[PDB]
């Protein structure tokens, strides 16, 4: 498929990277394209699993982790997590 890509599509590029790499999915002109990166861009949480690592957009203030796009699942110490956002 490509460097570090274990599963790819002729249309959507990489869909599953090697376990050591992070998949970044970004939509281009009504199409989705996947890239395998050694780490995630700014504002993305580096979600890690035994079989798969993924960059999840996590532009939530005071947030430490997002399981799904822009929805916080763990706030910084001292903050209260409520419906994907963190509160003083
Ligand atoms: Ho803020
Ligand atoms: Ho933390």
């Amino acid at each position: 498929c490509a460097k570090g890509c274990e599963l790819c599509s002729e249309v959507n590029g990489c869909l599953k990277c090697s376990p050591k790499l992070f998949i970044l999915l970004e939509r281009n002109d009504i199409r989705q394209v996947g890239v395998c990166l050694p780490s995630c861009p700014p504002g993305y949480f580096d979600a890690r699993n035994p079989d798969m690592n993924k960059c999840i957009k996590c532009k939530i203030e005071h947030c430490e982790a997002c399981f799904s796009h822009n929805f916080c699942t763990k706030c910084k110490e001292g903050l209260y997590l409520h419906k994907g956002r963190c509160y003083p």
